[PDB]
């Protein structure tokens, strides 16, 4: 359904960026949110199961500040979380998930903020190319249609 799409999208990012994991974040109204989606590398655990073993920092700013950047359609591109100058908490989060660069953009449904498109690399630095930012907030504006027009198609349900 909704699945599989994201299951393309996903796997579609890993391997045009040849990054580690992918993940797919979405809102809730309150601006509370989870991770619904991913795409591994096979050297990876499964998010799921470091969720459930590897506890982290509790983490209330986007919910807080109802989606924060995404929520003027800023991005966050990162070469390297370890120069980046995160708040300590932030820093031991990403580096207990060995994320060592990382990008994250909006993913808007209609004219709304619905969640995050993430793409990640571990163990090294990146150097991240401007194409590479382009292809990914295509691919997300692409994910906001399709579940923009899935929502159309429930909609319409007489
Ligand atoms: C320390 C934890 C303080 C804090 C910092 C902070 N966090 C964000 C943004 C995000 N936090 C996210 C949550 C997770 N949960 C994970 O399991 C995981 C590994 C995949 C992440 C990255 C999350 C998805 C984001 C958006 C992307 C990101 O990492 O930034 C921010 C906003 C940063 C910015 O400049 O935009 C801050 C300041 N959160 C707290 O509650 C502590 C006070
Ligand atoms: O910029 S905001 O007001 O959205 C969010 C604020 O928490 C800043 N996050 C810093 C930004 C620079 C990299 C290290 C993390
Ligand atoms: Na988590
Ligand atoms: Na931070
Ligand atoms: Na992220």
């Amino acid at each position: 359904s909704l699945q599989n799409i994201f299951r393309a999208t996903s796997d579609e990012v890993r391997h045009l960026l040849s990054c580690d994991r992918v993940l797919v974040y979405r809102f809730n109204p309150d601006w509370s949110g989870e991770f619904i989606h991913e795409s591994v590398a096979q050297m990876w655990e499964p998010l799921k199961d470091l969720q459930n073993n590897f506890p982290l920092w509790q983490d209330t700013y986007l919910q807080e500040n109802e989606g924060g950047r995404y929520r003027n359609h800023e991005s966050l591109a990162v070469g390297d979380v370890e120069t980046a100058g995160f708040t300590d908490c932030h820093l031991d989060n990403l580096r207990r998930f060995e994320i060592r660069a990382f990008l994250t953009v909006p993913v808007f449904v209609g004219e709304q903020l619905w969640g995050l498109l993430g793409a990640y690399q571990n163990g090294a630095p990146r150097h991240w190319q401007a194409r590479e930012i382009h292809l990914l907030h295509q691919i997300a504006n692409q994910l906001g249609v399709a579940v923009y027009q899935a929502q159309l198609l429930a909609r319409f349900q007489e």
